[PDB]
């Protein structure tokens, strides 16, 4: 899986270990092996939510399967929880786009997963 | 909705009020409540369009509904118009990816919209 | 087409000519005209692959057509090869999301491609 979070929170508020924490939690939530989970945090961004510059986050999770109604609700609770705890971002100022990707549309290691 | 614009235009050349203007314009164009519009501008980027580095922009709009043939044509004119006036980027050096997202695939406030 | 690469490799390690190289290698791989290829490189990123912060890259390619099983395998070999050669990133730490976009959902030059 690939997880990306963009936020207006400064880099200084991103703790040591945050990328590992995201990796960790996503591995268990998805049941995917952690060595295949990529994570990307992008702080200090010029962004607004509802026209307000208070802390917010715009995120994506791409996965081959393990994407669905109930699963995405559980990921949103998990990710909003972490963003609130570690970055002090209110859950109602977080958006996450989920993508169930076809294996043929994911490149890795000179090939694709199909 | 979520709107992102990535550009090689420098930060200092992004005029003040730009995020608020995008927020309001996207609200009226989509008919979505402005409270729920998120906008993100990423200046100073290392990018090329047709292999040249004159000003350009790479954008995306995600929405649950309000996406379609005629709407996307209208959005593209509106957004290219704004980028041209504010950031001085020619419309022929702007791309916008539109995504009609399923409510189940959009996380927010500890849950999804489904 | 639109190609984005985000990496933790430092900006100084991105060769002059890299954006041009991407543009023309993709032009030939996809058969799309290079004047319509947009490329975006984002160095110095906070990211991990498998929880490790060794060099890695997270990429996407959006195109109207020229996306499929064999083509995407070929693009992956090509892009991993380029990233290995120029950025010294191992192919097992590269991910590429491929998107076959509907022409109605790609904005350009005040309209869409539909
Ligand atoms: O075949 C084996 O022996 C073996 C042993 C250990 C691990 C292994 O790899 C895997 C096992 C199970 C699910 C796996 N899922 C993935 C996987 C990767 N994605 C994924 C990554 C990035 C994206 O941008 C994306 F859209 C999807 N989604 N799932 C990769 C490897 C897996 C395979
Ligand atoms: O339920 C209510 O009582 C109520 C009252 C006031 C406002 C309200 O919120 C809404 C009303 C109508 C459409 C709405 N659409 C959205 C909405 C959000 N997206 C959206 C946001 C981010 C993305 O990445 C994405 F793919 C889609 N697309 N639509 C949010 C709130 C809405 C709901
Ligand atoms: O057919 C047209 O409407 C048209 C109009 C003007 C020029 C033109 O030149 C072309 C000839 C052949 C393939 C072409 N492909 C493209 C093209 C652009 N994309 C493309 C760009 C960015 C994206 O984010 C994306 F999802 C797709 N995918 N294909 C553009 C122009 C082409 C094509």
């Amino acid at each position: 899986p690939m997880f990306i979070v963009n936020t207006n929170v400064p880099r200084a508020s991103v703790p040591d270990g945050f990328l590992s924490e995201l990796t960790q939690q996503l591995a268990q939530a998805t049941g995917k092996p952690p060595q295949y989970i990529a994570v990307h945090v992008v702080p200090d961004q010029l962004m607004a939510f509802g026209g307000s510059s208070e802390p917010c986050a715009l995120c994506s999770l791409h996965s081959i399967g393990k994407i669905g109604g109930a699963q995405n609700r559980s990921y949103s609770k998990l990710l909003c929880g972490l963003l609130a705890e570690r970055l002090r971002i209110s859950p109602d100022r977080v958006y996450i786009n989920y993508y169930d990707m076809n294996a043929a549309n994911v490149g890795w290691n000179n090939s694709t997963f199909a």
